[PDB]
């Protein structure tokens, strides 16, 4: 319970329908342009709008201030629950990620390498090189679906490079929004939860605005591993109106299960007849990613019986192991916006 409320209404509520919602997920701006792109192979962000009959929103804010932008690499998917959890999984499948190689120590010359990756192009595994300020690096680059694809052509390239290859030659960049940071890296009255995912995944990871850089380095099989961890900590959270009649000052409730549900009372009152008052609820449901299967549960939870439905149990997420060795108040995140 928390005492300008409720939120008054004017334009006409064409429908107030809990299983129109919209989902709020995290993703790297370093992408948004790949992810748009019509790479042909009908899997960009149109794509899927199309396939899940849903609206997926990129963000493109400049924001400043005070406080960092808690929105700036926030992406929302619209529509009838069911399509947008589909969208949920199809977005992360075709979303691409970037990893780079250490060529220090390689044997062969630069040059015959370059000639290699370029007269042996992978159509799912782009590769080239960059300079960091003076060593050359490989970036590799491919959705999530295709990660074996990308390992392989990395391990391939090990072995015609080193005819005993060194076990940190891997680096990635995952670009967190600073706002998160107390939440993810961890805060000042919390466990520092990176070094935990150092110990179960071989990886070092470094971290020092909007953006925050988080560097994991390691081998090519332990860094994707360590990006999952990462991204299993990630927040999440579904919104919607309730009329009150729909139903199974601002209300907050956590479950033992750490999903945090948020009524914030409104009402919807017309303008052109100076009648009729419908009290509704707007809701939102809150939890990290990795925790989304018990997310859909907390929502069938609110929505009354005469709905009749079953709310999706995704298993994307089952072996993380967030579900035995996260302290209880990182999911109790009161004030998220």
């Amino acid at each position: 319970h928390i005492h300008g409320l409720p939120l008054p209404s004017n334009i006409p509520m064409i429908e107030i329908n809990p299983t129109r919602v919209t989902l709020n997920m995290e993703f790297e701006s370093q992408y948004y342009s790949l992810m748009t792109s019509d790479n042909g192979d009908h899997e960009n962000v149109a794509s899927i709008m199309a396939e899940t009959n849903t609206l997926i929103q990129l963000p493109d804010r400049s924001v400043g201030g005070t406080t960092p932008d808690p929105f700036a690499q926030q992406v929302t998917i619209t529509g009838y629950f069911g399509d947008v959890d589909r969208a949920r999984m199809l977005m992360r499948r075709n979303c691409h990620f970037t990893v780079f190689m250490a060529l220090s120590k390689m044997k062969m010359p630069l040059h015959e390498l370059q000639a290699h990756v370029r007269q042996n192009p992978i159509q799912n595994v782009e590769m080239s090189f960059v300079d960091a300020p003076v060593t050359t690096y490989l970036r590799i680059t491919a959705r999530e679906k295709n990660q074996h694809e990308l390992i392989e052509a990395a391990k391939r390239l090990n072995e015609i490079l080193f005819r005993p290859a060194p076990e940190n030659n891997f680096t990635l960049h995952f670009t967190l929004s600073t706002y998160y940071v107390d939440q993810v890296l961890g805060s000042s009255s919390t466990a520092q939860l990176m070094p935990v995912i150092e110990r179960e995944t071989t990886t070092i990871i470094s971290y020092p605005g909007n953006i925050y850089e988080i560097k994991v380095v390691g081998n090519i099989d332990n860094v994707l591993k360590a990006r999952r961890y990462i991204m299993d900590l990630l927040p999440i959270s579904m919104c919607f109106n309730i009329k009150n009649t729909d139903m199974a000052n601002i209300h907050m409730i956590i479950d033992e299960s750490g999903i945090i549900l948020k009524m914030t009372p409104s009402v919807y009152e017309p303008a052109d007849l100076l009648s009729g008052e419908v009290p509704l609820n707007c809701a939102s449901l809150r939890s990290k990613e990795f925790n989304i299967k018990k997310l859909y549960t907390a929502y069938q939870k609110v929505l009354s019986k005469k709905f009749d439905f079953i709310a999706p149990q995704p298993n994307d997420y089952d072996n993380s192991i967030w579900h035995h060795s996260l302290p209880a108040n990182f999911l109790k995140n009161f004030n998220m916006p």
